[PDB]
């Protein structure tokens, strides 16, 4: 079971990529038993990154680990592709992307296209990130089966979704990417690409952990609490919130998301710690 | 009763936009009638086009008209305001934005913080861009009551949305963005924004003209038409059907569309001409 | 075009149908225009009226006009089947069903077999119900080319929808269900069948007139006066409001809807009565 | 970790129900390791149940087993307050209702209204049924607080919203209905009402009875071969399957169920029989 976090982007006020904090917040992340780091992914504000922000954002972690998957997408298939010969010459895990986006009813032959043209360049191992809620499209095993498919990222409430992926696609990894269901995703799939990684590294590895001693109940009680804070953050904003909380709980400044996706003001920071207070509490007490 | 065309963006086979084309088109679209341009929309690839993409097709088209509506949404509201800016210094119809897209779940304050700013810094009438199918948000009229919206363009297959902002926001003009509506648009609203203008032109023109002539049994004999060409569309791709059916119509080329957004194949675009020509021909048979 | 009305199913106190006030209301609403009554619809209650209630239903209104579309639709094709035999032995317009509802996921070929054996027996003229939002299915006009279909009330907000039936069926008559869209249907479909009929037929009537006489701008004020109505009944249950709106502008009691469909308290029928104030003044001012 | 069956309802060929063929199938299913009968369920046909039909069900099940839940729902609350009298007077494990259904656009007070009534007059624990797939809304938690709820049978494809419920409803029990989720729900539930009981008990049984000896792999892989039924299921029509498969896999004639749920042709089902076999004998082959 391996735990991936797809890691924020720090900015500073004026929305520019803050590589130090970038870095500092990797590094934590890491020695607390992240076992590789999705960059430019959906936390990491990947759609909102441009070409040359997605490739800074590889180097400084490149700095750090070689354990990266590497998420390429965006809306010119050029500028996919610069990034693809870009990463082609770097030791990193694997390359990845969600579909095509944006853009309704464009036709299933233009998703498979476009992973085509990601797979007939890259040396790397290929991570489809699928993410429906997001894109609009739900890429099915059907254009799958015919691509050199390493490992799938499937965002989807329904277990069963992701499940079907293990089935039908012998020998690929599959990680669900929802924090709410972490615990049935280590009991079922091979790993989890969590959100929540980024402030509760701990909590998510003690839940494997836990796991793999068979101590099941206590697992399921850290998802409960997970949960909770979810169910709390949604208001605010989830990847908004996760700064501020990556502040509170690890104790450095990781600055601010870049808007549209608006940080959060001192009053919905204050706000939130004092909402988030009591699960906190809860959750030190069973993890130490 | 205002006909707008969310203009097409023409680019080369290596995915370079040709303003000389773009100008070309957007000559032969005033001469047929149409009455403005709705620049960087969904039909001219917005979102997939850079931030000095979109600058410079408003550069080439102002050479052309100044009944220019210049689209600048992006997921950096830094680049946004930057466009913003630029078109402050020129003389146009107003600047528009679809939503923040992609993220899901955003809170709607985000939504209002976006629109908020593009106000406070525009100097020009602006044009709310509602296209839920697509950016996964509807702005609500309660939203706009706050700011100086002059127009919006609705795209929703519901008429009644569409005739909620009007009776919502008094003074603000209201267009539909679907195609397969224009008639009931001409018969209610304020205009319409649809992408087949780009290629069938005088047949929309045809029907405002023919409406206020009383002819509404022509008018919706057309738009059958129209329908029965949408669903013809659909399969092959509908944005990427359009510059093959703009040669075929207008009689000039207008290149391809940039990918993810696939350009029909030959094969395909011979396929697409066949399956139309009877409709064609019932079109150019009502239409002279 | 013709303006049906989905009569409402009067009841007491003790949820037992009141025929007298049922026959009041429907020679009322026929006087000032309604063309034909669509019996045991969504406003009639229909899915929650047994089997015997759809009959008497049908009695009690045959006393007073032959003008009737019978709809007969429940989870039973037996009790069906019982209906459609009973209405053939009357002089009635039309025997009508919404499809299959409740279970998700039935097959399509379920859909259609349930139409065959309607189309089967019925000596009278078949009328199609489709209202997705309800039974949880859309029927597609591949189903539809099959029976012999005389007209098909379609409950859509998108008039593209409806508008496609007009062009595949030949012949069938399509009338559009939604109050949001009566002056659209007006001009461009068969009719309408809207549930605002029990308590303003005469400003629809007024509306079919007006357009008749070539007056749109009338008939579109009305249409708005209507949507600003639509909108102010949501909150308080548009069918359940519907009663107490039929004794404030038409003058007769016509009783309570039925639990789970919950009559309104007096507090919420008193709070109705004074948001539709302006409204009804100003719909009476144009409508006298 | 309680395993109970949504009980199918044996129907003969003119649609009238077989209460022997109900014993015998109860017996059978109590005998293989099933823990309770939850009787008019969406797999029973509830909804299409008459009121008498529901009450002779219960009466039947009741000389086999007290460990009824008596489902009652219906369009019509007399009907079902006439259901819960009834019940009032016997020995069972509780009484439960879907939410009102068919009709969209209810206010949520009626909703609980109408659980507010079962509540009051019921001297029967509580157990809500919510089926939004099926019914068109969904019971948050907020309307349950003030209900002496006992049990929540949640049929939904998100495991977090089943969770939710025993985080926010202190000691309720809570159930998953999707036969796909089993594997999940045995490791954080208190059970599951999946429909596949009916025909496949002794792999459900096996499933909770290898977790309880810590073999989840082998349970998994019971998961897996579960989800491939469903997907070849769903083709025919779940619900009328279950029936051919009872008759299989039991040894024993359940009958029919009844149209518009149709049966499957002779066709059909050996067309089922074939294309289940492979995934039959993987089956038994792990389950001796
Ligand atoms: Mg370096
Ligand atoms: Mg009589």
């Amino acid at each position: 079971m391996e735990i991936i976090s797809p890691i924020i982007t720090p900015f500073d006020k004026q929305g520019k990529v803050n590589v130090d904090a970038l870095k500092t917040h990797a590094k934590n992340l890491l020695e607390k038993g992240i076992d590789a780091i999705f960059v430019n992914g959906t936390t990491g504000l990947g759609p909102a990154l441009s070409k040359d922000e997605k490739r800074q954002n590889l180097n400084a972690l490149y700095d750090v680990t070689h354990k990266l998957i590497f998420q390429v997408g965006s809306l010119n298939l050029n500028d996919v592709m610069e990034l693809v010969k870009f990463s082609n010459e770097m030791d990193i895990l694997g390359v990845s992307s969600h579909s095509p986006y944006y853009f309704p009813r464009l036709p299933e032959k233009f998703l498979a296209k476009y992973y085509e043209e990601i797979a007939r360049i890259s040396s790397h191992s290929l991570y489809i990130y699928n993410y429906p809620a997001a894109t609009g499209y739900d890429i099915p095993p059907s254009i799958l089966k015919s691509l050199p498919v390493k490992g799938i990222k499937d965002t989807n409430q329904d277990l069963a979704h992701s499940l079907e992926y293990k089935l039908n696609l012998p020998g690929v990894k599959v990680y669900n990417g929802s924090n709410t269901l972490i615990y049935y995703s280590l009991l079922s799939l091979d790993g989890v690409v969590a959100s929540f990684t980024n402030f509760i590294p701990e909590v998510i590895v003690k839940q494997r952990d836990l796991i793999k001693q068979g101590k099941l109940d206590d697992a399921l009680r850290l998802q409960e609490l997970i949960n909770r804070l979810a169910d709390i953050l949604r208001k605010y904003g989830s990847i908004s919130a996760i700064y501020v909380l990556v502040n509170e709980f690890q104790g450095y400044d990781v600055g601010y998301p870049r808007p549209p996706i608006f940080p959060l003001t001192d009053e919905e920071a204050l706000s939130l710690k004092r909402e988030i207070e009591p699960l906190k509490r809860k959750i030190q007490e069973l993890v130490h």
